[PDB]
């Protein structure tokens, strides 16, 4: 059976969680995707010559009960922690998402990547140094992305898979 990597995209409303997932899946930028919709996506990819499947939950932070949400948070192998480089509050919110992950996983060693999205925008209020400093503090990679231009999108998901492989070895 083809190895599957169960991945979970988390972060504040409006950082580009849906746009990043749809760019990876459909290879286009969606300007408009209902902020309250949480759905999973499955995509076959080749990472360093290994054919594998990514099983991705795009989270929406809604209150309504979802058996699927609970399952992915509990059994997810890797987390993308997304903020927007032009949204200081979304960067300030990252510590909350990391705490939620450690608690549901009951582990201090969960594979994670810090994702700074919307790097196409000039109005940057979160600099590369402060993002690299937070990622260093957590012992995780930092990747700059644009869902709009596709800059760093494969790099973000593929780096998370490389972190999961390391954790499995
Ligand atoms: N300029 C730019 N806009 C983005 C990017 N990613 C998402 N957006 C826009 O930011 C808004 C929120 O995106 P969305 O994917 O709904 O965020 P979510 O709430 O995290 O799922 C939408 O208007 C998107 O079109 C990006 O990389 N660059
Ligand atoms: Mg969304």
């Amino acid at each position: 059976g083809m190895t599957e990597y169960k991945l979970v995209v988390v972060g504040a409303d409006g950082v580009g969680k849906s746009a990043l997932t749809i760019q990876l899946i459909q290879n286009h930028f969606v300007d408009e995707y209902d902020p309250t919709i949480e759905d999973s996506y499955r995509k076959q990819v080749v990472i360093d010559g290994e054919t594998c499947l990514l099983d991705i939950l795009d989270t929406a932070g809604q209150e309504e009960y979802s058996a699927m949400r609970d399952q992915y948070m509990r059994t997810g192998e890797g987390f993308l922690c997304v903020f927007a480089i032009n949204n200081t509050k979304s960067f300030e919110d990252i510590h909350h998402y990391r705490e939620q992950i450690k608690r549901v996983q009951d582990s201090e060693d969960v594979p994670m990547v810090l994702v700074g999205n919307k790097c196409d925008l000039p109005s940057r209020t979160v600099d590369t140094k402060q993002a690299q400093d937070l990622a260093r503090s957590y012992g995780i990679p930092f990747i700059e992305t644009s869902a709009k231009t596709r800059q760093g999108v494969d790099d973000a998901f593929y780096t998370l898979v490389r972190e999961i492989r390391k954790h499995k070895e």
